[PDB]
């Protein structure tokens, strides 16, 4: 039994996770649930022996877990990548807690019937988020200490998104770029990105108004 | 000198962190921002330190953190009380998630222009998220191991918060009631509710059409 990571057929909120498996080498499982699966997460919902059931899920063995945030931190922690002192410790879930910030501001205006309208003040203060990151980042290859950890995959899915999103925007700082597609050549990350179980759409679920549907628009 | 908690003088995202400082006894002072120092922050949020600006955030000498889960869990890890292994701190993350997920139900429809016609789904939902955490909690006094921790004082805040929303909803699970009256039992808690230094109001920003305003409604 490798591990099973339970989640929606799109990219959301489970990417960073598959990326930071695949780049740690680790050996896992999917459960995916499709977008007419609806009903069979509902049926299972209560019977994985969850203790705050949820997706995604992980679960190996009789150990479990639900919440993004919890599961990246668990396979972090066992590649030694959440901090090894107080202060640091606590930088690192400072970063997290800003990354998850970074994503929740696309999704919360993606599932909105008047996202295009949203998305103009949502555009007119999104530079001042991406210098934020970008000073913070500096000209450093990865987010904290000097090898890719969790926050570098949630940092790249957020900005890969929002560089979908509005792609003049990202571009506007080399250094956000250039992370993008430093994460994109880790050669454990470009295998997974060429194989069949990378998903690449939808970046948010089926429903949204962004990022949704079976296919990229056009 | 003391750390410093910076806010706005709102229960909010800050409320658990001065439970949990005031229950384990630790000296620090708040730099508040009221309902017209918002110009204030914008030209404090800058010039403050900070990595990733933002409200609350805690400053101790040249050490400076944001985010409000980061900030909890630095006081909480100075307590032994973030666990002790990778299941047991990926358990405490993952109560954490839910935790932060309860809270942030009450404000994304607080603050909207509908919240009235959004409250009635979010009341159709809310028992069966009730229902989760009362199971999860059970017959243990606290959320996790046997004494309170930054988790405890997250659940309470939540808990009262949601209770001010529809209070038979949070009633109808006594072991939720009980809850909420251990951690105000607590001879810190009391004090630190009982003081001057105590904010019962606003729940959430001043502009909020739910938990807002300077006093409680009607
Ligand atoms: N705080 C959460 C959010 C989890 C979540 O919102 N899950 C949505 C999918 S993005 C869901 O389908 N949950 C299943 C359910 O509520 O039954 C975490 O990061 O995992
Ligand atoms: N993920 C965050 C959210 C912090 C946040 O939304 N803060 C709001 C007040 S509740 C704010 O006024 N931030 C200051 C700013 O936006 O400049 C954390 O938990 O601390
Ligand atoms: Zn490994
Ligand atoms: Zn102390």
């Amino acid at each position: 039994m490798a591990p099973v990571l339970g989640y929606w057929k799109i990219r959301g909120l489970a990417q960073p996770i598959r990326l930071l498996l695949e780049y740690v080498g680790d050996s896992y499982e999917e459960h995916s649930y499709g977008r007419c699966d609806g009903e069979k997460w509902q049926n299972d919902k209560h019977n994985l022996g969850l203790e705050l059931p949820n997706l995604p899920y992980y679960k190996d063995g009789n150990f479990s877990l639900t919440q993004s945030l919890a599961i990246l931190r668990y396979i972090a922690d066992k590649h030694n990548m959440i901090g090894n002192t107080p202060v640091e410790r606590a930088k690192i879930s400072m970063i997290e807690g800003g990354l998850v910030d970074l994503r929740a501001g696309v999704s919360r205006i993606a599932y909105q019937e008047t996202f295009e309208q949203l998305k103009v003040p949502y555009l007119q203060q999104l530079p001042s988020t991406l210098r934020m990151w970008s000073q913070f980042l500096g000209n450093n290859s990865y987010l904290h200490g000097s090898t890719p950890t969790h926050l570098d995959f949630m940092f790249y899915e957020a900005l890969d998104v929002i560089r979908y999103l509005d792609p003049t925007s990202v571009e506007a700082f080399p250094n956000l770029m250039q992370f993008i597609h430093r994460i994109e050549a880790l050669p454990n990350i470009k295998a997974f990105m060429e194989s069949d179980r990378f998903i690449k759409w939808p970046l948010n679920g089926w429903s949204a108004y962004f990022g949704g549907g079976d296919a990229p628009p056009k």
